[PDB]
């Protein structure tokens, strides 16, 4: 039997509901979010890491004049100084003292570390939103399934059908463009594959882990060896890698709004607590039975004891409930003023039932809705003393739980006395012009 | 679970309260002052004989 409803985006708090099928019994259900995975679509445009440059064995020429080649390779510098006359162990390494050549070259691949250390580049567009939900209903236990929140895609938990229905926001954490780095998330606005600046970041790119293309900018330029050494000086610009480790501010894992938890298999945002989620449950006729195979509770009179509108359950009531029979039957308070905790009672052929609930109220006035039949409850609130709590509430507030019976006299006291004052001088204007008529006429 | 209060400095008259925790059964207390002993910090001028 179908059952469609509205529940919050939050994670934790179950949304219960009372499933009323005319000629039966209603049935609980609590459906409730373990989590809650927005898992965008990306697309891998390159790779970051620190450089290497490789310098290949000079070519030194003893009477000759040796020129440079062009060679296919990323950031390749290959310069031909002249007048080199090196010294090695052997001492004399070339013969003319003057006309001798070397031949430089250099260039940039990737570092070794490069397979374990790197920065992705990601372009995210949208995909989708799924979940883990957890139902209960009736005396099924839970079933703790996982489903696509997309509101076409019906999932089979247990022996119910669950449409979770898209959510309201299409908000996202991330932007067009993002940088993984380990397992933390940037939303950085990397440059394009051939643009990177020479140390920002991107300064050596490969679309692939293992690509050949590895276009690289870091400004190298060889210099001319020393005076007798054979070596091969170079001069390059500090790789943007590593200065954009030290200077990446924070990643999107802090700076998320509404609490969302970046993983990184696949890239994801999780229990983000933004929007609703429409829900479209059918559980199975098995579970219903008729009204007449149920207890029918009569004479409900319900007192609140000790109540305080803390984030807990702090809110202790008793019902009286003079029956007809007895065994298990539900209870649920609709109006969304109080949060019930437990949701069956337990019924003998008359006597009490103590249930707890959940409030922002100071006078929370809710209808708790026992079985068939329904009683009023209203009552005084608390203050909670502790300031801090570690854990989330478990009520809405609705913008009128604080106003409470004393400010509420004032400002009908206020909103009285001003309209009064008005009507007052409106019928003193009529009485007044009432009067100068008759007295000419 | 913090109680506050104020009871007289009488000695053997016990201060008796209803220490009230929301949500919990309240828990009767007792304080009672066996003694109070005001002591200065004295120091030897001289002695007399
Ligand atoms: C909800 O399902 C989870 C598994 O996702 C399970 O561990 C848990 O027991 C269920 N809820 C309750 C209240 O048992």
């Amino acid at each position: 039997y179908e059952h469609t409803a509205v529940m919050p985006n939050k994670v934790g708090i179950p949304y219960k509901a009372l499933v009323e099928r005319p000629g039966y019994a209603p049935v609980h259900l609590q459906i409730q979010l373990v989590n809650t995975r927005i898992i965008p679509s990306t697309n891998l445009e390159y790779i970051t890491c620190k450089y290497k440059t490789k310098v290949p064995s000079p070519v030194v020429k003893c009477c000759g004049a040796t020129q440079c080649t062009s060679k296919p390779h990323p950031d390749y510098q290959c310069q031909v100084f002249s007048g080199v006359y090196p010294f090695m162990w052997g001492g004399a390494y070339c013969f003319c003292d003057t006309e001798n050549t070397q031949m430089s070259e250099a260039y940039v691949e990737r570092s070794e570390e490069c397979s374990i250390d790197h920065a992705k580049a990601y372009k995210v567009h949208t995909g989708t939103v799924q979940a883990m939900v957890n139902i209960t209903y009736g005396s099924v236990s839970w079933r703790s399934a996982d489903v696509y929140v997309n509101g076409e895609t019906p999932a089979k938990i247990g022996d119910a059908k669950l449409i979770i229905g898209p959510l309201s926001s299409a908000w996202s954490p991330f932007d067009n463009k993002v940088v993984v780095y380990g397992h933390e998330v940037y939303n950085y606005d990397f440059p394009e594959y051939g643009t990177g600046k020479a140390g920002s970041f991107g300064d050596l790119q490969s679309r692939t882990s293992t690509s050949n293309d590895l276009y690289a900018n870091t400004n190298l330029k060889l210099q001319r060896p020393q005076a007798g050494i054979v070596h091969t000086p170079f001069t390059q610009v500090p790789s943007g890698f590593e200065r954009w480790k030290k200077d990446k501010g924070a990643p999107l894992n802090d700076v998320a709004p509404f609490g969302c938890s970046i993983a990184l298999e696949p890239l994801r945002a999780e229990n983000c607590a933004v929007g609703s989620i429409p829900i479209s449950i059918d559980i199975p006729d098995a579970a219903f039975t008729r009204i007449s195979e149920t207890p029918t509770v009569s004479d409900l009179e319900c007192k609140i004891t000790e109540c305080t509108y803390a984030f807990d359950f702090g809110g202790i009531a008793t019902v009286a409930y003079k029956s007809s029979k007895a065994g298990n039957c539900p209870i649920h308070s609709p109006s969304g003023v109080a949060v019930i905790k437990e949701n069956d009672v337990t019924l003998a052929e008359s006597g009490s039932f103590t249930f707890h609930f959940s409030t922002a109220n100071i006078h929370p006035a809710f209808k708790l809705q026992v079985c068939t039949s329904a009683v009023t409850c209203k009552g005084d609130c608390k203050p909670p003393k502790d300031h801090i709590v570690d854990y989330p509430a478990q009520h809405t507030e609705s913008f009128t739980s604080a106003i409470s019976a004393t400010a509420w006299s004032w400002i009908k006291v206020l909103v009285g006395g001003t309209s009064a004052f008005i009507v007052l001088g409106l019928i003193a204007t009529a009485v007044v012009a009432l009067v100068l008529f008759f007295h000419r006429h």
